[PDB]
């Protein structure tokens, strides 16, 4: 496999749905050694089961929110994994009354903060963490949305929160580059997830995306999965703060109902 | 005075000196024929922001902390009663703890440093923007100032790219929500101004001497450069601009590889 | 005064009044510029003499910018009476009917993609080569483009790609007149009912489909385009050069509105 | 590898330092079988080498500047590859002339006719002569500069061409996605060919990029492969209509003192 050699922590997975699922999925067949982390107590029992189906009893808490949980997880990381070749951020929160309306009617400073907070800064604040873990030739990645470059409904301050975090992407390719780390994102059309369904209309989102998209269909997390993969290996060696649409070519697509 | 604002009644937000990019809009858009009000951050600024209104012919002065939501309802309930309807404002506001805009971004971002940047150059736009939108005409413009620093890694710049990113998608969601109701929503993504703000950038010095050898025009842009752009985005001149960040950068952004 | 006072500036593309060249027209003179006009050949020098007659010009003059020998007759002859100007409008734009209906890659062609390029892109370029010398310090260039430079729109086509190159030229012009004191700039207008507009497929469903979707709620004029383009020939815009500005509503900034 | 059953044909390759040549290799490696152009009979022999060194006996003429060479190259290779996964356009020429000075002094009709014509028309010139010998789930893949997106000294009328052809990709991205069909380019950073040296001051342009790239070193024709090997492959199956940045992350970087 493309990843045979690398050791990858993957955030984010929730169920068989999430893209972090998906990815885990393709790094595993890639020969990619892995280990996960769990949001809290009540996501601990699934995440190990999927650990395991994918060989790995490294199975780690870590709620973003808080700075310690952060260093926690790399403190207990460092001990099976004193080096190790990168991360999968696939992590997203915003109060569910942040998605359902008019954009300024919604928003409110502590929704705005805390989609920032957990979305954007979370990334960064991982980095921060394991900076001196990182081998030559590692890779970081992101889950971005087209939310961070048009004004879609109900998406919201969600897409402040993208935009951010692809500036991230940005900012972080730029530090750590020189010590031999890349950063990148890939920008994700719609999937349906348990997250997916706190966007009002997402369904709507959905149809409207399958018929417009030039390869006429929605992605799937395998599609984002290879992609992920590919972004983490050397075969990326040449690519870093990039946002990589796996779309379909949704985003280059313009009038075609009309 | 009259011109192309003529009949527009506009907030001007972020005079701080007469080297503010706020102290350029406020000049240009006076000279165009706008009524203008100005807010003043804290009791310090208060004074000086004072005597730059009534040089412009405004007695309308009013504090606003914008990290604050009562400061900013209080702002619109003192202003309504001068100005009940009135036909947008400019947000010319930035700040993060100064630890933030020196060294190496990820050593140096904290989570407490990116709330505040986040909070005060990007929330509070839309903030403004909830708590007055009752009062705005039809024809109504908001204008807010951004940075190549949203679109580029810029070294020091750090967590205010971030803030710049969040910044012009909050132009384009109010862009698209308020639009339909006849408000205009813009941004100017300046050049570097040497303004007090601006000091606080490690290396400002060395930024403001490259753009300048590098910029399509060959010079550092100035307030008056950007004040005549901010009059024309609040004015009907640009009725058919909506959602857009205009580079008034001399075109230093679509430069590369010079010298 | 209006703010385009002192200025000379020749105007390409008006075919009509409802051409977007006769918008800009209207503004700039509105503004106080002095206006020349161009004409494409022998039946259309009539309307346009008549269009520039009603803006005090008799300065009316061929230019068929797919011959080199053309627009150097056009910058021969307005030296005689123009020995020095503040720059021009480029609102050109062709290809064979042809190329707009169908599939991109069935319906495009060597000699289609090569006039759409010919006449819609390296003719601004061309005009600026021929009247270099002539610009004043503080001369500004303008050319019209579309969404479709940007995104893949049904039966615009080869089109988009002569678009996208236009835009680049604004980028590369930008960068090589701005030292000698020019800007160079493009309006990507959204679209406009025009004599041209008529050759694109389903244009009347195109119109609709922006009126409901782009945030200002509506179509956007050759008033809104003539005011934008009036602005960025002007010494108001003097900080902005090599800038692709969208005129069209911040349509270009929306996504799934339709639902 | 990832490449596995996919036959793909590659333009462009003139030297080991090709960027076509970068590519070939990384296709071949993950099990490609591969079909090469030549411009001319003066790369023929080259050519004829370098896919006898990869297992391809497949080497066909394409001068892409004639539509008769386009329908020939396809009319010959139908005989061979009667269907097919797609093409590596790896295609650039202006007049030598347009590529040293000022933009507007040295830029002519005839000068950008030609740049736009092979840089840009040919892709979706060979994308038309060989629509119906695709495969579902087909990739073609293009080679752009970030001359497209900003004005740099010297690229000049090239990037006019570049922004044309990235417009291209999305043309063709959105007409061919219905029928299976995807449509990407990568925006390469500077590498040293034998085209780079038409280029005024190219060695300049290396050297500011190393120094300046976020992973500070110039990519390689092997980065660039290794990109193109995925973008025709089944792994970027929800990537098209795309232009990749491979160049280190330079594209993003400013104001490095
Ligand atoms: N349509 C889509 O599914 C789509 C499209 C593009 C972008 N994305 C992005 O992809 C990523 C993955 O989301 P998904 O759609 O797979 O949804 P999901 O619900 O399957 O996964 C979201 C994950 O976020 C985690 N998370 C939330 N708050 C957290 C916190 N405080 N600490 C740690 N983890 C936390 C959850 O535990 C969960 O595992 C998100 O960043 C999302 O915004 C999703
Ligand atoms: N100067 C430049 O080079 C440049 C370039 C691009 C954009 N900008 C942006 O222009 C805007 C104005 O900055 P400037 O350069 O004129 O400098 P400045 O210091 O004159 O203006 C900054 C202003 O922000 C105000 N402010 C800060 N925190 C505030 C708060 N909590 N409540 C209310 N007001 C607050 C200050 O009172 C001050 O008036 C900012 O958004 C800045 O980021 C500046
Ligand atoms: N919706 C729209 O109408 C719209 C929107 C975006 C951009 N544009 C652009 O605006 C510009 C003006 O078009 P319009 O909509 O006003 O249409 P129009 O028919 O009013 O203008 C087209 C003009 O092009 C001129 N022209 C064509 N070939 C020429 C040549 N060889 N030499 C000289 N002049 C030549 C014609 O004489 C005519 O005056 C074009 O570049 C067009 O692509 C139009
Ligand atoms: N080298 C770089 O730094 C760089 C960076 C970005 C993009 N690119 C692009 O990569 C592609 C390949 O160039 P390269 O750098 O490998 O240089 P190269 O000289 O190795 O390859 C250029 C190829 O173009 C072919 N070609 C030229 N005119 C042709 C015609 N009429 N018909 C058929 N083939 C023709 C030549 O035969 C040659 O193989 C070009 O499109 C170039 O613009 C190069
Ligand atoms: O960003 C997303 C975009 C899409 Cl189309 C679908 C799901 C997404 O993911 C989220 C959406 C909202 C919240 Cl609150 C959290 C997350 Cl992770
Ligand atoms: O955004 C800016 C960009 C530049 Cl080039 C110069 C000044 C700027 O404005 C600020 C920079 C830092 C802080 Cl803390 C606050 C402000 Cl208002
Ligand atoms: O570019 C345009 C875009 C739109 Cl939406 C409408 C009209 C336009 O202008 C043209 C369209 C086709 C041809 Cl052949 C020539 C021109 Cl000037
Ligand atoms: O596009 C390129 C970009 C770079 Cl940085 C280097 C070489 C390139 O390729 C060319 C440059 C000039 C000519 Cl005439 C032909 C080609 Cl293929």
């Amino acid at each position: 496999g493309f990843l045979s050699g690398k050791r990858i922590l993957i955030t984010g997975v929730a169920s068989k749905l999430s893209i972090a699922y998906g990815i885990a999925q393709a790094m595993h067949r890639e020969g990619a050694e892995l280990a996960f982390t769990y949001q809290n107590e009540k996501l601990k029992g699934r995440v190990e089961e999927f650990a395991a189906a994918l060989g790995s009893d490294i199975v780690l808490p870590c709620d973003v929110a808080e700075d310690e949980s952060i260093t926690a997880l790399f403190t207990e990381l460092e001990k099976v994994w004193p080096k190790f070749d990168g991360f999968v951020h696939s992590i997203g929160f915003a109060p569910a009354d942040q998605l359902d309306g008019d954009y300024v009617d919604v928003v409110t400073r502590d929704g705005f903060k805390i989609a920032h907070d957990i979305s954007a800064y979370s990334f960064v604040a991982m980095a921060k963490a394991c900076r001196g873990m990182l081998n030559p030739g590692s890779a970081l990645l992101t889950l971005s949305y087209l939310g961070a470059e048009r004004a879609i409904p109900n998406y919201n301050v969600m897409g402040l929160a993208k935009a951010s975090l692809e500036a991230n992407v940005r900012y972080m390719a730029n530090a750590m580059g020189p010590e031999g780390v890349r950063v990148n994102a890939i920008s994700a059309g719609p999937i349906r997830t348990l997250a997916a369904s706190g966007i009002k209309d997402f369904r709507k989102m959905l149809a409207h995306c399958e018929a417009v998209t030039p390869i006429r269909r929605t992605v799937t997390i395998e599609d984002v999965g290879n992609s992920a993969a590919f972004l983490c290996s050397n075969l990326s060696a040449g690519i870093s703060g990039e946002v990589v649409h796996v779309d379909g070519g949704f985003n280059i697509a313009a009038m075609n109902e009309l």
